[PDB]
């Protein structure tokens, strides 16, 4: 599958392509605002995960720190990023059909846009105000909304039993983005699209 990853806000991010044990393409790049990366996914990839990161350092050797969604400090994501992060998920060629989402499940960081270039399906987005609007206990001073498992560690917040409800917090990001997961077990916000249809991840996509 082909990605086109777009920067429309009006600040820096640097972009994130990882399936959790590496990187996908390139794994991450800086996309000033205006600026795309266009990625190659390899057909059947299971659990890719793309994201933005905000106000990071970088030396020359692709080494230093984001305040959201560092990747354990590399310019060139292997892992998954740190909360809070706004979550484009995908997975692709499942038995004839790709399955994508966008998930607040880790919190929020960044708007973002989630839609297929080709035919056959329809496309999620979560640009609300999430950051103006957090709770006080989520807020992230690096910037951000966390999730409340983050925050608190809780097996209710986060689902350890596989039993868990909603919350007064996972209810405050599914107010702002319905369309977006928020927590472990929503009622499934997942699009299935054709097998090896191409994307585009928009960041801030009413900027
Ligand atoms: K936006």
């Amino acid at each position: 599958a082909t990605f086109e990853i777009v920067n429309r806000c009006s600040y820096t991010v640097w972009a994130a392509a990882s399936k959790g044990d590496a990187a996908l393409d390139a794994g991450g790049r800086q996309l000033n605002s205006g600026e795309s990366w266009t990625i190659n996914v390899e057909p059947g990839t299971k659990g890719g995960k793309i994201w933005a990161r905000t106000d990071c350092y970088f030396d020359d050797s692709g080494s230093g720190i984001c305040k959201t969604g560092d990747c354990g400090g590399l310019l060139r994501c292997k892992r998954f990023g740190r909360p809070p992060t706004t979550l484009a998920e995908f997975s692709l060629n499942q038995y004839g059909k790709d399955y994508i989402d966008i998930s607040n499940i880790k919190g929020f960081n960044v708007p973002m846009d989630f839609s297929p270039t080709t035919r056959g399906c329809r496309g999620v987005r979560c640009a609300a105000d999430i950051v103006g609007q957090c709770p006080a206990k989520l807020k992230a001073p690096g910037g951000g909304c966390n999730d409340a498992c983050t925050v608190f560690q809780t097996s209710e917040y986060c689902c350890t039993t596989g039993k868990c409800g909603p919350t007064e917090y996972s209810r405050f990001f599914k107010r702002l983005c319905p369309d977006a997961f928020s927590y472990v077990l929503d009622k499934p916000t997942t699009v299935t699209c054709p097998g090896s249809s191409n994307y585009r991840v928009t960041f801030c996509p009413t900027a």
